[PDB]
């Protein structure tokens, strides 16, 4: 708890801690939605994590993500020193300047590249699921959620699988620090890892993601080694944490909900619609922006330099955006969310994520149609810049499964 700044009023203080929320034991999204109770203002100030604003409603979150003249991406993380050290590209930049770099990032993770990776993403998911199928049980986080997305990103990036444990450790410190590393120390470690590779790939350009970034042009002039490093690093973080945690949330839910399992087994063409409704319900990111000047937003005076968390998770959980928001409805008519962000920084890896998510649902449900949480397990969630699931022990009877 940091001492309250002169310009912030007493009645908007809502001491929420985003790395360790109060009702976390009930589920991390539920823990965040305490911010949407009837008794909580649209925009509150928490004194936790150095102090910062928290917009709690989707109307405010979208407007702040659209207004980059006031809410800048230059310091997008909380606590302030992580936000200051944060210099990844394209995310730490605002438009107009941001735009050249994003186009280049889009060339290595976009839709055309999801199309090239189609065969491998399918192969690997079938493969891992087939391997687990006869055991009748798995540790989902470790046995699928991590290895499926991660090995596809290491593949794209042309990096050896033996590097996963180091890299995933650093990525987790940047999003759910355990205390052992500052955001800045984690980031430097990641750049240290990428420096030589970028240089090798500048000499002998290849087909992999690092080569493509590193030998790229940003609106016609050559990227520097420095800028390639700051783009590559973002890419690794993006490919090593969000899909991984997202898959666990979705599989935890299906494990507790036989009727939803039955719906996709009966009607698999509903899987894309169900993925979007799961991305709404089990949204997991929350980063934010910094004020470029004094500004009055929805009746609250914001001070130049003030940080504001704009939880991308909160927009589709808001009852004002979706009726009965904690309810999963695959037939939901207008699935509204900001799970993949909003404004000029819209997730560039969202096509790759949706493909991994849909392939996982289809291929898991095809081979292991029936499965549940292990008896006696209480699933724990974790909060931070990206929220996630600590471990997910699943069981099933092999006699009900099929090799495909
Ligand atoms: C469920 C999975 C994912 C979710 C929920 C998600 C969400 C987001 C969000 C909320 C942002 C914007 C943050 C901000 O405005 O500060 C973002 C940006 C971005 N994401 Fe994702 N993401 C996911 C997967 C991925 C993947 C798999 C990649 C591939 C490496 C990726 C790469 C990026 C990049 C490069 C940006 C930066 C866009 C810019 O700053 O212009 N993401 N993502
Ligand atoms: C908030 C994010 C998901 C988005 C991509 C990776 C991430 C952690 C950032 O650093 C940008
Ligand atoms: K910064």
């Amino acid at each position: 708890l940091a001492p309250l700044p002169p310009h912030v009023p007493e009645h908007l203080v809502f001491d929420f801690d985003m790395y360790n929320p109060s009702n976390l034991s009930a589920g991390v999204q539920e823990a965040w939605a305490v911010l949407q109770e009837s008794n909580v203002p649209d925009l509150v100030w928490t004194r936790c994590n150095g102090g910062h604003w928290i917009a709690t409603r989707g109307q405010l979150i979208r407007e702040a993500y659209e207004d980059y003249r006031h809410f800048s991406s230059e310091c997008p993380f909380i606590p302030r020193e992580a936000g200051e050290a944060y210099d990844f590209i394209p995310t730490s930049m605002d438009p107009p300047e941001q735009r050249q770099f994003r186009a280049l990032a889009n060339q290595v993770v976009g839709m055309p590249v999801v199309d090239k990776l189609e065969n491998r993403i399918q192969e690997l998911a079938c493969s891992l699921i087939e391997s687990l199928r006869p055991q009748g049980q798995c540790n989902f986080t470790e046995d699928y959620a991590e290895p499926f997305p991660i090995r596809i990103f290491m593949l794209l990036a042309g990096l050896p699988e033996e590097d996963i444990p180091h890299l995933k450790y650093l990525t987790d410190q940047m999003t759910r620090p355990d205390g052992s590393m500052t955001f800045a120390e984690a980031k430097e470690a990641l750049y240290d890892y990428l420096i030589p590779i970028i240089e090798q790939r500048r000499q002998k350009p290849g087909t992999d993601a690092i080569s493509i970034v590193a030998n790229g042009q940003v609106n016609g002039r050559p990227i520097t080694s420095d800028e390639a490093k700051r783009m590559c690093g973002l890419l690794l973080v993006g490919g090593l944490d969000t899909v991984v945690n997202f898959l666990s949330f979705s599989m935890e839910f299906l494990a507790k909900s036989p009727e939803h399992r039955q719906e996709l087994i009966q009607r698999p063409e509903r899987i894309p619609a169900a993925c979007e409704e799961l991305l709404r319900r089990f949204s997991l990111v929350a980063d934010g922006r910094i004020l470029t000047s004094d500004y009055e937003f929805h009746g609250v005076q914001l001070k130049k330099g003030d940080q504001i968390l704009l939880p991308q998770m909160l927009s589709g959980l808001d009852e004002r955006e979706n009726a009965c928001p904690m309810h999963v409805d695959f037939s939901r008519q207008k699935v509204s969310h900001t799970t993949f962000g909003h404004g000029s920084h819209l997730c560039l890896g969202q096509h790759l994520a949706r493909r991994e998510i849909i392939v996982t649902l289809k291929e898991w449900l095809t081979r292991i149609p029936d499965f549940s949480i292990a008896p006696g397990a209480q699933i724990q969630h974790k909060s931070g810049i990206v929220s996630g699931v600590q471990a997910l022990p699943l069981v099933w009877d092999p006699a009900t499964t099929k090799a495909v």
